[PDB]
């Protein structure tokens, strides 16, 4: 379980980069951008790549409670495989890019200014984390 605190908030060409590993059985991991340091803090992005139904859902968390889900095409993923993302922040949401194209535009629900933290975890072996 990675984190990283950001406790000036993020702005407009904040750039979280993550390279990893997903292990040759996993079944899924994600990576949040959260409102707080306790746990079941509202969530800006929930972004959750799942191997076990082929999937990658988008979603935000406020009050404890999960939004509309928005999915990306497939799943820019694969068992054993190394991998590298972008999560990038703009005025209008988030960017997220797999390998060598944007993958999915997130537009935000809670305002950006509330991020205070992000967390990666499930079945992802980390290679490295680091926000630009």
């Amino acid at each position: 379980p990675h984190k990283s605190s950001l406790p000036e908030g993020i702005r407009p060409g904040t750039v979280l980069r993550i390279r990893g590993l997903v292990p040759p059985n996993a079944s899924r991991f994600h990576v949040n951008l959260l409102c707080g340091e306790e746990q079941g803090s509202d969530a800006a992005l929930h972004f959750n790549p799942r191997l076990d139904t082929s999937e990658v859902v988008f979603n935000s968390k406020e009050q404890g409670s999960w939004g509309r889900e928005e999915r990306g095409p497939g799943v820019p993923f694969q068992r054993g495989q190394p991998f590298e993302v972008l999560i990038i922040a703009s005025d209008d949401g988030f960017k997220a890019v797999v390998g060598d194209a944007q993958y999915h535009h997130f537009r935000h629900r809670l305002p950006l200014a509330r991020v205070r933290l992000v967390e990666v975890g499930g079945d992802v072996q980390l290679d490295s984390v680091r926000i630009f």
